[PDB]
This record gives structure tokens, sequence and C-alpha cells, in this order.
């Protein structure tokens, strides 16, 4: 297992309010950029990866632009949301 | 009351579903989302989800996408609340 184990917390169970720092990539300060921004429970932000058709370029991209996430932190959080999808969707 | 299009669709998850398994969206709705990208349910739902799944906000944008009336939209908008309240 290469995933953190915050990554493996989310993508366990299906993530109801959970907020949005609970998603892997997103420490505190992503957390209140997104929050800020309206992004403020875990769901939300899996709507926009839905709403980009899970693209990876799109989403990570897109997380760039809404709270300046770099590479790893983008991936991290995409990784997780591709996987809880998968598990739940 | 609901359809048992709409109890089909709460039941499970909806996986890669088309457009179309939605409650109040028909062949013309189908059509007119799929022609904006919105081909799949997971899609819509994301749009559900974007909106903090806020009824009015959501029929509305369904309303301005595909054309759906307040029946349809209403159907739509309840499948994927209790579709969320069971899976999410």
């Amino acid at each position: 297992m290469t995933t953190s184990q915050k990554h493996r917390d989310f993508v366990a169970e299906p993530m109801g309010e959970k907020p949005v720092g609970s998603l892997a990539g997103i420490g505190e300060v992503l957390g209140k950029k997104l929050e800020e921004r309206g992004f403020d429970k875990a769901y939300v932000v899996l709507g926009q990866f839905l709403v980009l058709k899970k693209d990876e370029d799109l989403f990570r991209e897109w997380l760039k632009d809404t709270c300046g996430a770099n590479a790893k932190q983008s991936r991290d959080c995409f990784g997780c949301l591709r996987e809880w999808c998968d598990a739940f969707l």
C-alpha cells in the first residue's frame, strides 16, 4: 500500500457530510481556500470531479486554479476521489 | 408518490448508468443533456452536488439546460436526493 492512511480512511466508507479536508492531498491550507470558494464539504469536490467526467487533467487543473494545489496534492485528491467512486458510485 | 424508474434508480449505485436512467429524464431530455456533455447519470449527480443539493437551483439549472418542466425536474431532483441519502 502506497497511499496515505488518510486516503484509505476516505475510500473505506461513504463520505456523507465529511469536510473537504478529509480528502487526501487537502491539508488545512488548501482546505481553507476551497471552503472560501464554496467547496466546504468533500461531496462538493466530488461533484466537480463528476461534472468533469472524472478527467484527471481537467480536475487537477481545476484544483490548481481554485486552491493552488501542487502536483502531488492534486494527484492525491484525484486518486482519493477516483478510488472512492470505484467503491461507492 | 414515486415511479418504478425512481425506485430502481435509488435502489443501487448508479455506476455508468446513462442519463436517461434518472427519473423524469425521458428521451427528449436525455438527448439534450447528452448534447451538453451530461451523457451519464453521474454527471448530473455532479451538478446536484456542486449546487450543494439545493432544490431550487438544481431544478432551475435542469430547466435551463435541457428544458425540463416542473414535474420532470421534481422527479429528477427527488431521485438524486434519495440516491444521495442512501449511498453518499
